[PDB]
Parts: structure tokens; C-alpha cells; sequence
């Protein structure tokens, strides 16, 4: 059933994760997943952690580090995180010193303290269903692996005697008084955003791709890791393929055939994902209007 | 100065590894690149560890584990190995069982131990030049790895006591009498190989790649991971960018926007390295007469 339609149908879902290593037109896809998302839900945020601002190039606007609403539609709003920055404001906002000494046996806290915080603010903000536009690169899913990180960290901090009570309680603050129980309380905020994750009815992930050899092959690690992770994933958007079936092109007759030939390994894979195939568009996709018009084939099967 | 001439005239090379994650024209490329060493060297030697059997599909001959000179040249010998293949051949032909308990420990000694053999073999059949076409996915570079896998495995194996006599010896044979010495012997046959992998003047690596996004990214991460393991590089070698500057094609001219924004890239990243670009060809590169031919653009730019 290749369509994005059931998407928009399930509406308990809220957190949808877009992500593929990039250059597969992931922007594009999440953007116009947002807008399609947008028609039938009261609340839409569609954030990204692109450091790129890639949502800014696409829609002209320029969007950062708070909820913009976005130029041309109602209850659509966007916002454009970067970690590393969102990092050093949290630390001097101070300790990290200890978290240093946590830094090195745990790789990656910062990183994750940080997207702590950034969830908590969304859910603040209560949009009815936010879109995440993941990185394209390195580890594109460190968002939804951010409270394994931080439940080793707290394993680490347990056996530890007083005495941390600054960074303990300071690592309460970021996310969510005193004692060994708030020490507790932690590993039960952790295990509610670990919860709705792994709960298919309230958040699902849709990988996107192109018809190539090398996109195929990064692309099944992360299905891999996601089942791994526990994450659900039934969608999976092919991008840039051109199906035009009698093409004159010498060049385009080639790669067509490479392309078809890797998109019907795709269709024997993934029985269990709508896989939605959507054209090469000759004009790079920019603007409200050349964007509205893409999402439609998120939606609606092209021929 | 955008062509492999570099490699024909640097005449103290004698191991050249051609490698690249796959998609991305990588077996053609090591062909072509054999083809014209051929021509300026005594002998030559073409060898491939892609299970595929790429070179066989590339030459029209069937290719194994053993070198048998090229339909169509002189002193070109090729020969295709699978070390998966090479690992169960030499362990039930033994001890393994300890080696075993070397293998959770040591990750990937099995797989080291082979290339061990490999190479020696290689070095007995004394070819002036040998060209090495690495696999097109995982790790590309285990080949280059082996010694080090081989002396953390020989760390570990110091410490024992006798009674493990059996598998150092057993060891050493596969590599290249009794005592502890013998011990002390292998670190100096791998010592060997990795001061000649090492050397400039002996062996270098050719990356190949294609001008898309991902595969820049993955070119990096192996660029890195290369001169971390102090391997000397570079060349760099674009295939399939299509550089005709006035196409009419719609599709094609929005492929080749696309790539010439990252070919740009890679100019200005690699000033160190001799970018060369080669076109994509509408037929499959295959035939002893064909790739003559096509070897020709590795060693004369092609407008
Ligand atoms: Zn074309």
C-alpha cells in the first residue's frame, strides 16, 4: 500500500521520526510529511537537528533555537536545534566538571542531557504531533537512544557515596526534592520517555532512502538498529527515482535500469513497510508552494 | 594534475590497494588500473577479495583461488580469493579450538590469520606490482588491519605458559624452530609487513568514489580510518559524473548540477590529491576490448 496515508489515519501517534543518511532528500520528506500531517491534527511541530538549517533553505524562513509558527499555515510551527550549542549553553548555565569525569566512561552524555532537555520542552509546548528531522549523518538515531545513555550514567551514579549531590541534583533540574529517592525519580522520568518510544500506538519512525547500492546497505543497518532499539519502523519513502517507463536519455535509460533493479530488492525486503516511491524533481524544492505541491505524492501514489 | 600517471611512474610501489564502499565503479577502476601497470612493469598482479566474483564478470574468464595469467596480455595474472572461504580450509586442515578462545577475545584473528597467508603466498610468486581490490562493503580495510590483529593476539599469547605450544606453533607455521623465540619471530614477521605497508615508497591506496553525498561521507570516514592506520594516499578517482556541459536532457542536467556542487567539494578538500574524473559510460564496462579502452581515461584526463 504505497502511501504515506497511514500515517495521517493513526492519530494516537505522536512523535514521528524522520531520518536516512543523507543526501536522499530526508529535508524534503519530512517537510512536506509535516504539512500533510498539518491538514488533519490541530497542533504540528516539525523540529530539526540538521545543524545545516536545512528547514530554513527550504522554506525561506529562518527558524532556531524556539517554536515559529510557519509562514503560511496555521497550526504548523518549526524549530531548528543544534545540539553542540545547546550543550555549552546548558553547562556554563551552571556541574560539569563531575560530568566530565562522567564524560569520558560515558560517551556521549552531553549529547544526551541535552536532548533531555530539548524533550522536555517540546512536551511543554503540548503540539497534538511533533515530526523529527534526525541528522544525516554519523549517529542519526542518538535522539531515541538518549535515556539508555543516561540510565548507564545513572547506574554510574548510584554507587557513588554524597557529596555529588550538586550534579545529581543538577542533573535532576535539566530534566525534572533532595534525597536518594530523587536519585529514583530520575530513572522513572527516564522510564516514561523509554515507554512511549517503544510504544507503537504513540511514536513510529519513517526511514528514507534512494534507489541506490550504498543507500540500501546504510540503510538496512538502521532498520537493524532500530528494531534493536525497540523503536517502531513501517514506512520507508524512496527518493529522486525517475519513472518515466519509455525514457529516451541514453544516460537516464541507465540508471533507471540500475535504480529498478535495486527498488525491486527493496519491494521483496520490506513486505511488512509501505514503501512510497516519488520522482527526481528537476528544480531543487524550495518555497510554501513548490512544497505543498511535493507532499502530494507522499499521499497520493505517482504515475 | 588530474590523473593516475603518478602511480605508473613511482616504480618502487610494489602493493597498490583500490578500494571504495561499493556502488561506485570500484572493480572497473582496479582493472583499468592493472591493465595500464601491465604495460610498464615486468609483471602484474590483480587480486580480489570480493566474494562476488567481480573480476570474473568484469574479464569474461573465470577467476580463483589460485593466479592464472589474463586472456589478452602478457604478464597480467588475476586471481579472486574469499577469506571466509580460506579460513575453514586452514583450520580443519590443523589447533582451532584454542584459537577459538584467541576468537571472542580477539575479534576477526581468523580472518587476519588468513590475509596472513594470502600475503605470503602473494609474496612467494615474487610480481614486480600487485594491485589489491579491497570489498565493497564492511570494513574496507581488514586487509591492512591484519598485523594488528595479529600482535594484539600475540600480547595476549606471551603471558600463557606452555601447553599452548600446539597453537603457537601452529601459528607460526601459517605466517612463515620451537622455543620462545619462535614466539618473539612472528613479531617480527609482522613488524615486517607493517613497516612495508607503512612505507610510502612500497604501498599506497586509491580511493574510489562517486560525486553524491553519501558517498563523500563514507569516502571521509575511510580517508581518516586510513591515515590513522598510517597507510600512505593519494589518489582519488570520481566515476559515473556525467560531464557533457550542455545536456538537454532535463534529468541529466539536474544529475550533474547535483554532482558538480560536490565535485567542487572534493577539489577543495583533497589539494593534496590527484583528483581524476571519469565519465559514466552508457554500457556496462565488460570484455578484455572494452576495458582497454576505458583504462584509457584513468591515465589521460577526458574532455
Ligand atoms: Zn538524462
Amino acid at each position: 500500500p504505497g502511501t504515506l496515508e497511514n500515517l495521517l489515519e493513526q492519530t494516537s501517534l505522536k512523535w514521528i521520526f524522520v531520518g536516512g543518511k543523507g543526501g536522499v532528500g530526508k529535508t524534503t520528506t519530512s517537510c512536506s510529511l509535516a504539512i500533510q500531517m498539518s491538514k488533519v491534527r490541530s497542533s504540528v511541530l516539525l523540529i530539526s537537528t540538521d545543524p545545516a538549517h536545512n528547514l530554513s533553505d527550504a522554506f525561506g524562513t529562518k527558524f532556531g533555537k524556539d517554536a515559529r509558527k510557519v509562514p503560511g499555515f496555521d497550526n504548523l510551527s518549526a524549530m531548528e536545534i543544534d545540539p553542540n550549542l545547546s550543550i555549552q549553553e546548558m553547562t556554563e548555565q551552571a556541574l560539569s566538571g563531575m560530568m566530565q569525569d562522567l564524560a569520558f566512561t560515558i560517551p556521549g552524555i552531553d549529547e544526551a542531557l541535552a536532548f533531555a532537555e530539548i524533550l522536555k520542552q517540546i512536551k511543554s509546548m503540548e503540539f497534538d504531533c511533533v515530526i523529527f528531522d534526525t541528522a544525516p549523518t554519523g549517529h542519526t538515531l542518538r535522539f531515541l537512544n538518549f535515556p539508555t545513555v543516561l540510565e548507564k550514567a545513572l547506574g554510574k551514579l548510584g554507587g557513588l557515596s554524597s557529596r555529588f549531590g550538586p550534579m545529581i541534583n543538577q542533573m535532576g533540574s535539566i530534566m525534572g526534592q533532595d534525597l536518594f529517592g530523587k536519585m529514583e525519580s530520575m530513572r522513572a522520568n527516564i522510564s516514561e520517555v523509554n515507554k512511549q518510544f517503544k510504544n507503537p500506538d504513540l511514536t513510529t519512525f519513517v526511514c528514507v532512502c534512494i534507489s541506490e547500492f550504498l543507500s540500501l546497505y546504510e540503510t538496512e543497518r538502521m532498520i537493524q538498529e532500530l528494531t534493536s532499539y525497540e523503536i517502531d519502523t513501517h514506512n520507508i519513502v524512496v527518493n529522486q527515482l525517475l519513472l518515466d517507463p519509455n525514457t529516451t536519455c541514453p544516460q537516464c535509460m541507465a540508471r533507471r535500469k540500475m535504480q529498478q533493479k535495486y527498488l525491486a530488492q527493496i519491494e521483496e525486503l520490506y513486505e511488512d513497510f509501505h514503501v512510497v516511491k516519488v520522482p527526481q524533481v528537476p528544480a531543487e524544492v524550495r518555497g510554501t508552494e513548490a512544497l505543498k505541491s511535493f507532499s502530494e505524492m507522499l499521499v497520493k501514489p505517482y504515475v
